[PDB]
């Protein structure tokens, strides 16, 4: 129940909506009202997606996350990938609203205004001279992390919507998730990684070399499923055992995490709290024709960043 291929009627139905939706919705994804049409949408997709959502909120499973495929993407009417940096989606689309939709399903969407200007629909597509960027525009080898580690308000789910797939056959999105590692780790290593002996940085799409938050633990809750939070580029050990915690983590997401290649349709949603990601090496054709995934942040509480979010909006901010 991780893997969820609508059947034609569901498919047909979600087009509908989303068609409905972006055609007629007044506004555009950015705006509360748009949003606000979005959520409502939501509920008139087919029981069966809804329950499917529910099922997965409730528990994402061993590896915490789920795909979903036969979206609606207009594959005929997409234009070239784009190849700026910074690229999101402000304009009304069937991604912007299959995203929308499924995030106020979920919690609701929600974005930070350092990165990619805080837009709620987010383009993940390779850009020229950002090859070695451990973020969204590169395409050398991605290391695992949760996404926005560093931040008390994280996403709570990371979800992609692919509307192109990477034609050279070479790029696929990874995920590994603690239920699969915390019972191959060592006992020295899952100790170490209780202690408050890691710290973390905002990563490159934030800023560049931002400034660390305080040092803390890499899992936490539960000893049996605990969450956890945790970059391989923007973590810094503190402390000698910490290191070699580090490194046993990474073989270990390394040897569990699931490859996903995902082509136009299909919708990867990650838990953040029990599942990093990261992504293949590629070698982008800088053409038009390359990988173009879209990305939308939900928090499953988003009332417990209100201080956070002026006039109750979608953006996170400072304090
Ligand atoms: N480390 C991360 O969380 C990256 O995915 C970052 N949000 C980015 O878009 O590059
Ligand atoms: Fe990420």
């Amino acid at each position: 129940r991780y893997d969820v291929t609508l059947d034609q009627s569901d498919a047909e139905l979600v087009e509908e909506i989303a068609w409905k939706l972006a055609t007629q919705a007044t506004g555009r994804p950015d705006d509360a009202e748009w949003v606000e049409a979005a959520r409502n949408a939501w509920h008139a997709w087919p029981a069966t997606l809804r329950r499917d959502l529910a099922g997965f909120r409730r528990d994402s499973g061993p590896d915490g996350a789920i795909v979903l495929r036969g979206l609606p993407v207009d594959s005929m009417g997409l234009p070239p990938t784009p190849r700026v940096n910074g690229s999101v989606q402000r304009e009304a689309s069937l991604g912007a609203a299959v995203l929308l939709m499924t995030a106020c399903g979920l919690g609701d969407p929600g974005a930070f205004l350092p990165e990619k200007n805080g837009a709620l629909v987010q383009d993940v597509v390779p850009v020229p001279g950002m090859e070695e960027f451990q973020g969204n525009a590169g395409s050398t080898l991605l290391t695992f992390h949760n996404e926005n580690a560093f931040h008390e308000h994280r996403p709570d789910f990371v979800m992609l919507l692919c509307l192109r797939a990477d034609p050279t056959g070479r790029a696929g999105l990874r995920t590994a998730c603690v239920r699969r590692v915390l019972p191959l780790l060592s006992d020295s290593t899952v100790d170490a990684l209780w202690a408050p002996e890691f710290r973390t940085a905002p990563p490159p799409s934030f800023q560049l070399s931002g400034p660390e938050e305080a040092p803390a633990p890499v899992l936490l809750g539960d000893r049996s499923d605990p969450d956890l939070r945790v970059d391989l580029a923007a973590t810094e050990p503190v402390t000698e055992r910490a290191a070699e915690a580090l490194r046993e983590l990474q073989a270990h997401f390394d040897a569990t995490a699931v490859t996903h290649r995902l082509l136009p349709g299909e919708l990867a949603i990650v838990d953040n709290r029990v599942t990093v990601h990261g992504r293949t090496e590629f070698t982008p054709r800088y053409d038009g024709t390359d990988r173009w995934l879209q990305r939308t942040f939900v928090l499953t509480d988003l009332r417990r960043s209100r201080a956070m979010r002026p006039a109750d909006g979608y953006v996170l901010g400072a304090a």
